[PDB]
């Protein structure tokens, strides 16, 4: 996803 | 890294967007060879919310347009002095 | 490749530089992880020699300002229009 | 060379 992404 | 150069080209346009009072935030990453990234902005505390959120969107569009590789961007704001 | 991306910015960095009429010629090539690249500008026929040099100059700066990994660029200028 | 790089 786009926040997982963020890390 | 090459990431820090892409960096640089956000930070930069950003920057010369109207409104605009820094970049408070920035995290990128890659997605294959697709750019995924996340920024704050500072804008004028008596700015209206509409304005922060035009400044906003304008911000997107500049970035989105000077540095192709990106396909996702969120653009938040904050007051700055 | 990604070679492309690199020559769109170094044409549309060119482009912005007051008296350019056009990118009549652009060959890039990388040099380990460095670019190397030879311009030729369109300018206005009646301009002089002189003010050609100084277009072509202002070329080679912005389009190195711009593109951080470029670093040998010959600039050129030829009449068009 | 420069001339030589440009091929």
């Amino acid at each position: 996803s786009f926040d997982e992404v963020m890390l």
